[PDB]
């Protein structure tokens, strides 16, 4: 990291690339932040789904990334493509001089995040990763007391995500249920919670995993579980399935340490159902209210970060943290063997 | 087994080794099946214990079992003694011709249970198991539920104990928190949890576990956490520890399957938390209601196989089921791998 | 084995524990041999059953194995309880001083195995084991063929048992379907063929197996693969499932050598399907009619052995060698490795 | 994969490298669609076989593959060189602007075909691999049960390829028998039955593989079995040898599900042996006639994708599944343990 030059008196360009459902949300947080942000070219190799963008958006259209990255001025590049897509073609945008945003997950594959990190490096330019449930409110307020050290030492920890995605979520597109593009429970679906275990517990030592294709005609898991050993001596697990009856049923937290015990649950872990602290503190009569956000809070910071404002809420770097818990997870269930981090010396 | 042949016009005569804590339930069982059962022989090595079960009780009292065992004419003699000595004491009363009942857990390690098995297979004797939790109001409709397949194909399981016990509870007795006379956390605090997974489940495939001493001073794991592959291919995880802040928080379990969810919490699996399936049933009305018992209706299934009119609910072949998957959880926790089912062949 | 005297100058005396299903072929092969051989005492822990066997047989009843054996003057006891019971029964019977003859398959578990060998050695007693197939005319010319080296060296075999085994038939006992008493497809039904793989084709260096339950509520194997090496280099696999639709349709082998190239097939390897060798042989004109037999067959071996006119087909431990494969296969399935052989050193 | 545009008023263009024994097969094939294509170049670095080629088609010929990429203005290069030199030239070729297809298999190692896949991904041009076998009629119907859910859940699978190779095969050249360029018996002889385990059953879990050379001075195997375990729970085996006496005897698929039971059979997946399902299809009475084709077929899919008129039947993509497939099978019997997919994270 170079120091970059804020940028002063114009908005900041975004160009995006992959024009289908999330796209939608980063066009509403584009809207939103229209003083400060304009979307000035879209990409998509499917001339309807680009049509739509072109309509919605007024941004100018294009049929290849590569025609796209030799034509915009844009700052930053946003990749809303197929998951297994987004390290090749960040290391192009890099390469071809630009800040890149990724969706999640950064890569699907271990190399090939390292890859698209040591190309935003290499031409000193951002790479900002989207994860933008980290702002929640249930999962600040948790940060919070995780920062301030309100547990004290950290025993044990559950996570569970029980959804509902049917046959036809994964038909939708050919990309989608497959190793090489999306990865299945863990790396799509409750990636959001993959990230906390790191991000709120701290440094995983190892892990030791199942997964399995129970019901869906895909490749990728529909159900799994991993058991997890923080550098601390923390123990936990994370479960997981697709194939809950007959709909969404929970996303919850639970931890459990020496002097705190708390559990966010609801169907996305945004009901606090216990709090239960050794000392009290100003944070817990947040908890109530606790109980916009998403993308357009996520394009304040990185709209900030261009303006010198402020730095990275979750940069390349910071994306590979879950993502190869998540590769440590698929190792250890496909071998049926615990797997230690970290994966590289 | 042989047919033994029932007892019909006396009482069931009962001897029992131990008088601690849980003999004391016992004691209150056998009172209130006064007119079926009588316990007419007491042994402890500590002669103030020892003092108050034969002043309670109006039993005889004895100084070592082996007197007891030479004296007694009970039918079945009951141990209620420090874990790690049920299976000499069991093989003892077996080879002296008695029926024996004994506290869960029945053994510590495995080849032990499987000895106090084979001993009493040679005696043609009965050796009961006391798993008194299975005929809880929830476990029942639980169990119902199973047998009826009203979940269709199961998926997901999880267990959560997350209990509380202090240092003084271990240092209670010399026998508490070693390896040899107690086990930990799962082998013995949450040890009719265990039971859960194969009772309710069905047959295991292989676990993968880790355990610690996150805060006690014992030798025996406080905290753990397991990996669960069921035969089926259903996968789950069960989480315990027992230094949860600041007293018993959680004893649940969560089923996902096909075509039913269901979660029984509280602090116990007492609370009838999530009951969801795709078609209703006769047992659905019982819900509110579900949400003695214990040892007094433990003893009515002893005193019924004695007199010819049932069978054992809970023998040693049946105990050495969670038996074996605590043993396969414990060597997954030692030596950091993949245990599978059977453990012998 | 010592020399024991032959038994001259009245019938050979029988008694069965077992009064189950194969009994009654068992009660068959006597009834047809009854100038040579008689039954003279029956146990049975089911009085209806045994019920019916004294009845049908004459022979006295029993209600206990331990009471017919202090009664009894048989030469042979024969066992035809369930699996897992045989390796206790069979060492009770050469510890009173009788000869065995024991159902397939001999044990369910190795060390059961040979210590019921090790107790018959002990007591100069004979351990006959019932592998009556091996007497049927087409595997009868198979292991002519082999015997004189028609196909030269060995280099693939294949064994295939698509059977079918709705769930009523385990149901229809409580052992059946159990890893302690029975085993699964692999050395329940389908031991006949396992069989095959040591007595047909030679050593076994060496398996990896795949087991599953893929339909049945049991906790033994209803599917599995096993891949083989053999000393000589050869190489093959057998394929087992109970869940064929609709019905029982293959019992093969193929053998395939330097010099020939044999199939046979059908639903119970009783159809010779391709027979081709480098050179003919006179064995080769009775291949239409090799497309009693049987226990009746097994019984005349036996009867000969006691009067001295041959020695065991097959004895215990000619019986270990198909077990011991069972064990390496169930070994290999269980942990996901390939398991050597000999199993002990 | 960019949009790339039809290809409208003119033939399509083909040239060829390698003009050995299957080149054959692709001139009578672009002579049979001689309308719609044209075979312009060819190369070989053997004079008489390119003269010979020459002589036949008409083609101008070259004595190198980078010389003729130099020169010709074809739209698609046609590989059917020794096997292991496919990777390099697929890359020369993509990198210098052309669609390639590959004969089978694409690659000997894995990285190499990763590597040809990569390369035709970063040029935005086509791979395609020649899997001729796919078209033929049972395979089709076979196919088409699949996708219809006629078997419901599979449980068990055999395929065999009992066939026969002298020594003055390998002989033939210098390539053949290599690890190299090569492959043995499931990597070059029977790799379009090693196709159908991902395409007809579905995603492989894993394999445990033996193979070894019995018979033929090459270093590649001659003869092996592989055990499959698919992510559906499905077992099954795959049995191959080039050493069966006296000619080609099987080529051959069983495929037994809850509700059917196939085989398919013959010297070569060409008769419909077995064919039993629990409801009866319109494509049933197929049958028959089921028991040009080949190369032709498969040149008319590569015409109509370069007009635009469909998609590649199997691209470089596709032919990674197998390949997958036979390096998982090749790393298992090198190292004598059970290989689980996929290989990369
Ligand atoms: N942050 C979050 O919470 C979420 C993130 N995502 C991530 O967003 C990405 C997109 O997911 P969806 O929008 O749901 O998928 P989608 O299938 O709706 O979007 C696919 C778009 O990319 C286009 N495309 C494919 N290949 C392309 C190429 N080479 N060049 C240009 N465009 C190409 C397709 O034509 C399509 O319009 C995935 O990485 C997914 O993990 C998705 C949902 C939630
Ligand atoms: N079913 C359930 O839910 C429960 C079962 N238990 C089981 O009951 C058993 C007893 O636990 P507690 O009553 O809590 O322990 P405790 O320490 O209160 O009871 C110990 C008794 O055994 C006596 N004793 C020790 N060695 C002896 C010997 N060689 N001969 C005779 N007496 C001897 C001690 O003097 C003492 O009175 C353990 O196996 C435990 O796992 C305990 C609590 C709950
Ligand atoms: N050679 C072959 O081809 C076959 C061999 N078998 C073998 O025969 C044995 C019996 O199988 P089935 O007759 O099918 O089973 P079964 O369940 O019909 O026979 C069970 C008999 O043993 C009795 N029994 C159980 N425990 C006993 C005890 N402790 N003492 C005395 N009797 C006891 C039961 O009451 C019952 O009558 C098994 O080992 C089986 O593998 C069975 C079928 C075929
Ligand atoms: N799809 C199918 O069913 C079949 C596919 N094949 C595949 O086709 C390929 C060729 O096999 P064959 O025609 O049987 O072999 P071959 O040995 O008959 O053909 C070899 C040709 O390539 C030439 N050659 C070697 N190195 C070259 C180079 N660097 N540049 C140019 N030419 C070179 C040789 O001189 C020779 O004429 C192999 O990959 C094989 O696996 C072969 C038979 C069946
Ligand atoms: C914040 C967060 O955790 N986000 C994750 C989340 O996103 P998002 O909330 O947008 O999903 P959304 O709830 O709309 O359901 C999506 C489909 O589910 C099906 N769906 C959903 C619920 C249900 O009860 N049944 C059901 O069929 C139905 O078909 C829906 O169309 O699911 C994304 C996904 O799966 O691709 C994950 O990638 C994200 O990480
Ligand atoms: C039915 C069931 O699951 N039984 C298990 C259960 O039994 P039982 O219910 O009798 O325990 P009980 O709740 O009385 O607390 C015991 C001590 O905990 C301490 N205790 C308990 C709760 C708490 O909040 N804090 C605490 O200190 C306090 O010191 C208590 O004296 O705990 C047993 C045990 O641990 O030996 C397990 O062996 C049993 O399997
Ligand atoms: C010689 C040989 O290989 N013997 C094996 C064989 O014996 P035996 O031939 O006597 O079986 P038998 O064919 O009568 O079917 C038995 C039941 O199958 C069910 N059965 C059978 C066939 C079928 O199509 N469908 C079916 O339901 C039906 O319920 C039948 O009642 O099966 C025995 C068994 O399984 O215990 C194996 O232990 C033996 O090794
Ligand atoms: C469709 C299909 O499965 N194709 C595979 C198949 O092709 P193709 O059908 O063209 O073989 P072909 O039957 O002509 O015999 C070839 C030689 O075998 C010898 N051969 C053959 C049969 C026999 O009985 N004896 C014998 O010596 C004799 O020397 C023959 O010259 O064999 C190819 C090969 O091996 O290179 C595989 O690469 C292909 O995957
Ligand atoms: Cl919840
Ligand atoms: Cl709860
Ligand atoms: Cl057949
Ligand atoms: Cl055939
Ligand atoms: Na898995
Ligand atoms: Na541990
Ligand atoms: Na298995
Ligand atoms: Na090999």
């Amino acid at each position: 990291m170079i120091v970059i030059p804020p940028i002063t008196d114009r908005k900041i360009r975004f160009a995006l690339v992959g024009c289908g459902r999330i796209a939608n949300n980063h066009f509403g947080a584009l809207e939103k932040h229209a003083d400060r942000a304009e979307l000035i070219d879209v990409c998509d190799i499917d001339p309807a789904a680009l049509k739509a963008a072109v309509e919605r958006t007024g941004a100018r259209g294009h049929a290849s990334l590569t025609d796209m990255l030799a034509q915009t001025d844009a700052d930053i590049v946003i990749l809303t493509t197929p998951s297994g897509l987004h390290p090749t073609q960040s290391i192009e945008c890099s390469e071809a001089g630009f800040h890149v945003m990724t969706e999640k997950p950064m890569a699907t594959r271990w190399e090939d995040g390292l890859e698209m990190v040591k190309a935003a490096d290499k031409a000193k330019k951002h790479l900002f990763v989207v994860k933008q449930n980290r702002r929640n409110a249930t999962l600040q307020l948790l940060k919070r007391a995780m920062q301030e050290k309100r547990f004290g030492r950290i025993y044990m920890v559950n996570v569970n995500v029980f959804w509902t995605r049917p046959q036809e979520y994964y038909d939708a597109a050919g990309w989608r249920g497959t190793w090489e593009f999306d990865g299945g429970a863990f790396m799509n679906q409750a990636s959001h919670y993959v990230d906390l275990l790191d991000w709120l517990i701290g440094p995983v030592e190892s892990v030791q995993a199942y997964t399995a294709t129970l019901a869906r005609n895909i490749e990728v898991e529909d159900t799994g579980t991993v058991s997890v050993k923080w550098r601390s001596g923390a123990l936990g697990s994370m479960n997981v399935t697709m194939l809950t009856y007959p709909k969404n049923l929970e996303g919850s937290i639970t931890i459990l340490g020496e002097k705190g015990s708390v559990r966010v649950g609801g169907v996305a872990v945004n009901e606090i159902q216990h709090w239960e602290f050794s000392e009290p503190h100003a944070m817990d009569e947040e908890i109530k209210d606790a109980s916009g956000f998403g993308h357009p809070l996520y394009y304040d910071n990185v709209i900030k970060t261009m303006r010198g404002e402020a730095t990275p809420e979750t940069d390349g770097r910071e994306g590979l943290k879950s993502l190869e818990l998540l590769i440590a997870m698929y190792l250890s269930a496909r071998d049926g063997r615990r797997v230690s981090l970290p994966l590289d010396y």
